[PDB]
């Protein structure tokens, strides 16, 4: 592990609360890309030139298309990644990669399948994976490992800042810092958690609050920090308790409540390391009205992460967007400040 005097920042667009992507490079000339910088996977892709029309999906993204890059090498390995949420397949590539001005060789797959649902709901066209190699599929080194390896970053660290959705163009969706953290973007002092174990983001969790009665997680559990996940997340069985715990409605997919209960909904809290972290319901209710006519989404959702990462919760945008947030491989840990 060799440090630099580097740090680089990527400027992130914020799509609805949900989706934060930045754009990269790929090959000579560049390919621009919109992607996801995403801590709970470690790949990273972007749809092919080679996915049949056929998915809707690959009409309505860039398509990275080889035959136009002088840099590209071919590999052609069979890799399907299977989030949680869904699944992409394709096969391997080698390219050059720009990102916040830093070029590296990277090897990432062209995905050829791409489920309509979810990805016609991306803005985004791509993927790349934040998260360790000892969760990367296919064994290929991901792109931070690459970036480290040049010796160029002050440390071994990347941090995320994710905004509040503005109408506003002069605000920048959120900022990621390769090497180090944006003190602009924090006040107070980091509180670090360290990892279980290195290979993944996860953190243990010794409690749930939901205002002074109810009690989630009360003999500890994991979770799981995921820059790409638009959602704080829980367990099908620890949701239900929560939702039952504010008054609310189960849907397919989410949970409300009608949009005048919104604002007397109590205080979550999240117990990590040394500290609470404290939501209350203007951070987790999408309140779009006041009225009682109305249903009002929340931004937690039910999720089953399958082992062996799950069960687990998991802190997404929802989470992120109060707490400015540090990886630190050095010391396998996570640090959390007050966004600002
Ligand atoms: C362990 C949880 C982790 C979560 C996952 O990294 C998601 N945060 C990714 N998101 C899903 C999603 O749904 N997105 C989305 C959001 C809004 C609209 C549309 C879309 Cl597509 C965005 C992305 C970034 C693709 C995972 O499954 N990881 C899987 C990876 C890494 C490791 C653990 C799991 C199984 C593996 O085989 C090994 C592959
Ligand atoms: C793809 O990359 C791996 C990584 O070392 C390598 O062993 C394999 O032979 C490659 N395949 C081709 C056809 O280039």
């Amino acid at each position: 592990l060799t440090l630099g005097n580097t740090t680089s920042s990527v400027i992130l667009t914020n799509y609805m609360d949900t989706q934060y992507y930045g754009e990269i490079g790929i090959g000579t000339p560049p390919q621009t890309f919109k992607v996801v910088f995403d801590t709970g996977s470690s790949n990273v892709w972007v749809p092919s030139s080679k996915c049949s029309r056929l998915y809707t999906a690959c009409v309505y993204h860039k398509l990275f298309d080889a035959s136009d890059s002088s840099s590209y090498k071919h590999n052609g390995t069979e890799l399907t990644l299977r989030y949680s949420t869904g699944t992409v397949s394709g096969f391997l590539s080698q390219d050059i990669i720009t990102v916040g001005g830093i070029t590296v060789t990277q090897m990432f797959g062209e995905v050829t399948e791409m489920p309509a649902l979810p990805f016609m709901l991306a803005e985004f066209d791509g993927v790349v994976g934040m998260g360790f190699i000892e969760q990367a599929i296919g064994r290929v080194t991901p792109i931070f490992d690459n970036i480290i390896s040049q010796g160029v970053l002050k440390e071994d660290v990347f941090s995320f800042y994710y905004n509040r959705d503005s109408e506003n163009s002069q605000s920048l969706g959120g900022q990621i810092v390769l090497g180090g953290s944006d003190p602009q973007h924090y006040e107070g002092n980091f509180h670090y958690i360290n990892l279980i174990k290195t290979g993944v983001w996860q953190i243990q969790m010794k409690g749930v609050s939901v205002g002074s009665s109810t009690l989630l997680c009360e003999d500890g559990c994991l979770a799981l920090v995921d820059t790409g996940a638009s959602y704080i997340s829980g367990s099908t069985s620890s949701i239900e308790k929560l939702m039952e715990a504010l008054g609310a409605k189960k849907r397919l997919f989410d949970y409300v409540v009608k949009c005048n209960e919104g604002p007397t909904l109590p205080d979550i809290s999240f117990h990590l390391g040394g500290k609470e972290y404290t939501l209350t319901s203007a951070d987790y209710v999408f309140q779009e009205s006041y009225s009682s006519k109305k249903l009002c989404t929340l931004a937690i959702h039910a999720m089953d992460i399958p082992p062996p990462t799950g069960p687990t919760w998991a802190l997404g945008a929802t989470f992120i967007r109060k707490f400015y947030t540090e990886f630190d491989r050095r010391n396998n840990r996570i640090g959390f400040a007050l966004a600002r």
